[PDB]
């Protein structure tokens, strides 16, 4: 059975998307030691795919349990597909946690939500390296497309995924913290993981069974980034998204 992850801002349909691709069979439980509720449901007019909501997120910050619970569903790789919910109206500030979303490995479809309440789509969708489907609920169109297309853009059909490369200086940075790194992470959600440890994420560094050496070429790696930019490690990283997405949204 295919499993596919909905996910994204709050107030971008995300839940009004949810009920109306799922219909009536809706089954909620719990998270594994947190009080967050854990909805889902099965496709009404494919019973064969299984639509696992997520909480809504702006970002993928170590600071909310609602944003731990849908990261580590997503590096755990229970997911097949990411179906990305993104508000149109509110496009650069909702492409923030897009931008993270594709950095986990697993790969996203964009329903860009909103359409009816000028965007080339073909181009947003080359730009960032995902199908992109413009969904409208009020005109009834492309829910069913949106949906399949996610279907099977799955961690098994997809090959090679498209990141958001960022400035020289802090690529750089990652793919020394990538050599460094060796086998202590997935190659799928490698990317995702030396971005982390470069921001100093509290929950990576302690998920992760990282030696004495490696913690400390991660340092010196921090340490010279943050000397070449004269800004906090955390801070590059915001930036450098935000400087994407204005690069992405001029296309």
């Amino acid at each position: 059975m295919t499993e596919i992850a909905l996910i994204g801002n709050p107030n971008s349909g995300k839940t009004s998307l949810f009920n109306l691709i799922t219909g009536h069979n809706q089954r909620v439980g719990n998270w594994p030691g947190v009080s967050v509720e854990r909805k889902s449901g099965l496709v009404k007019k494919n019973k064969d795919l299984e639509i696992q909501d997520l909480p809504g997120i702006y970002s993928m910050s170590p600071y909310s349990p609602e944003e731990k619970v849908a990261r580590d569903y997503l590096l755990s790789q229970r997911a097949d597909s990411i179906l990305n919910v993104v508000d149109a109206t509110n496009l650069e500030r909702n492409l923030y946690l897009t931008t993270q979303l594709i950095e986990t490995g697993i790969p996203v479809t964009i329903a860009l939500n909103m359409i009816d309440v000028k965007i080339n789509v073909d181009k947003l969708s080359y730009h960032l390296g995902v199908p992109v489907v413009a969904t409208s609920a009020l005109k009834q169109t492309g829910v069913d497309q949106v949906v399949k297309k996610a279907a099977h853009t799955t961690t098994s059909t997809v090959g090679d995924l498209a990141f958001p490369i960022y400035d020289d200086r802090l690529e750089a940075a990652i793919s020394q913290i990538l050599e460094v790194l060796g086998n202590s992470v997935p190659q799928r959600s490698a990317r995702f993981y030396a971005i982390k440890l470069f921001e100093q994420d509290s929950l990576v560094e302690a998920e992760l069974d990282l030696s004495q050496f490696q913690r400390k070429e991660i340092e010196d790696i921090i340490r010279i980034t943050e000397e070449i930019f004269t800004e906090d490690a955390e801070s590059i990283v915001i930036n450098e998204r935000y400087a994407f997405i204005e690069r992405v949204c001029q296309m």
